[PDB]
């Protein structure tokens, strides 16, 4: 009944901002996004819970999301390392769609980005799946405290996570 949605919080130097959730096409990608459900509630035990960003570029994209811990899992696959690509029936739309940035060839991975601009010229190499349910108003704020080069005037941190519904 209905697709599972996950919420996310955006922090800035310890100060809260808002809340952004993603519907996620668990039906279009019954595999890659099928694991994210467990890596979003910390149920797998590997969940990072309280991470940050790596790079931010206002005008092109953002990228910089992982969950590498001392344990021994790292950012890649919740049930292994890499997995073949299921499909990309999902078209490239929206100024900030959800997908993933990995090697490309049979390696969906866990890496992902935000994207503040329409960049449908990346698809074809990775498996796209996701979107901006609600809270986009925040996705813009973070795209103003950064810097056109890599470094960010501020620092994005996570507070809590899990399943919206």
């Amino acid at each position: 009944m209905v697709n599972p949605t996950v919420f996310f919080d955006i922090a800035v130097d310890g100060e809260p901002l808002g809340r952004v959730s993603f519907e996620l096409f668990a039906d279009k990608v019954p595999k890659t996004a099928e694991n994210f459900r467990a890596l979003s509630t910390g149920e797998k035990g590997f969940g990072y819970k309280g991470s940050c960003f790596h790079r931010i570029i206002p005008g092109f994209m953002c990228q910089g999301g992982d969950f590498t811990r001392h344990n021994g899992t790292g950012g890649k696959s919740i049930y292994g390392e890499k997995f073949e690509d299921e499909n990309f029936i999902l078209k490239h739309t929206g100024p900030g769609i959800l997908s993933m940035a990995n090697a490309g060839p049979n390696t969906n991975g866990s890496q992902f980005f935000i994207c503040t601009a329409k960049t449908e010229w990346l698809d074809g190499k990775h498996v796209v799946f996701g979107k901006v349910k609600e809270g986009m108003n925040i996705v813009e704020a973070m795209e103003r405290f950064g810097s056109r080069n890599g470094k960010t005037s501020k620092k994005i941190t996570i507070a809590d996570c899990g399943q919206l519904e």
